[PDB]
């Protein structure tokens, strides 16, 4: 497996970025990469709560579902959750942890995903996150 | 002005795909709300005479704005017309927007006209909003 | 089928948008669409004055030179200039600006576009350029 | 001083990306962040060669000149140059090294900038680079 990490400085308070990661309405807009829509099936934001949604390629209809559970939640500071692909051919336990800290300009965002299957090329995960992070910024930075 | 807005864009996507983006609740929730806003679809009956309702929420403040109406006409990959009115009493006025699509070698031609914008809503504000929504629409409909 | 029309509302005062259309440092940054760079050869911004630029596809390096002359220059209100490619028709584009509470109203009309170049491709090119224009002029 | 580090995966070959860091017509387009234009004064792309340019805020016209020397240049793989802004209280210079590696999707880019005066908040540098990098991608990824 492989571990990946990203870092972004955002012009928004950490609490607002934090909410963006848990709010189903926010997630459906910023999480899916370009050309993908997202349907959120379950969003129980509690330690132990279940995560559930699926991405759909808009031009083909190709759907990919995934989900997991929230392992830890520290308001405006930390989110760690598991990810399990319901796709036929990707078993295992992928864990991502989001760390947020305040800055004068807003917030420092750290993301790390461990246990990424060797089948999934790391480069693809970075491309995917880069698109989603750009979308997250457009949503959280205003006002 | 007055109370009217007209938008034209060339999209690198088939007319049918763009058409689909204007009626699919999952697409709409992603591209329709402008920057800093999220969308929640309350009702979505995609057929002539059918009603629909949605609400926009400013993500930073939580401030909500709900609007709704009925579809007047639906021709696959060609046109869509619907009534659009706000629940806010401070924004009285029924809006009529008509979307027209046509094929092109690169993809599709899109024209949008919004009539009846409430007097309390500066038309320039609608242009700023649609310009953001249109950019998001392109990002969704143009790939692959 | 040789005339194109674009309209945009910008969050910047008219005077600043006007300057973006004439400042060579601004033009080199926003005019060339995605994947293109621009070199400004001439920029005599006076009525009767000439401007000359070249767009280069960054990946391939294919060059495209074009130029013309300014016919109208009213600070924050109007710019009109001719435009011709160094490849064998003359075009005239007119930019009109008006103040708005939120900033500026921008109208563009480009006439005489050679039938050789599909209008749809001009719209696509302008859409990319206008997005780049907004990013430069709306700040601060 | 402080050190900044950034990482991006780009859908373009390393040589084209490399080229974007040395071509004056490219730098003038992607290097200056939002609301800024770039004027290139001198651009001698070779070891020991001089580097000189200035960013101008388009709205105010406020100028910011900076320059340096190219210390290392390896086609499609590495670039190392010094950088210093023309400001009092800032006698020392910074060193930034760009490293590229191929990927099937295109290229992996790593940037490291050290020697940033403690007076300059690192977060501001990140925001600046994030904007420059998005412009870089739009330029180099096409075709």
């Amino acid at each position: 497996p492989n571990t990946i990490r990203l870092h972004r400085v955002l012009s928004a308070p950490p609490e607002r970025v934090y909410r963006a990661f848990l709010d189903p309405l926010a997630l459906a807009k910023w999480l899916p990469p370009e050309g993908f829509v997202c349907k959120v099936l379950e969003h129980d934001a509690r330690v132990g709560g279940a995560y559930k949604m699926e991405f759909l390629a808009f031009a083909s209809g190709q759907k990919h579902a995934f989900g997991g559970r929230y392992l830890e939640l520290v308001p405006g500071e930390r989110i760690r959750y598991t990810d399990r692909f319901d796709d036929a051919g990707l078993p295992g336990d992928m864990i991502t942890t989001i760390t947020l800290a305040p800055l004068s300009c807003g917030a420092d965002l750290s993301i790390v995903q461990e246990g990424i299957p060797d089948a999934i090329p790391p480069e693809n995960c970075y491309l995917g996150w880069q698109q989603s992070l750009k979308q997250l910024a457009a949503l959280v930075e205003p006002d």
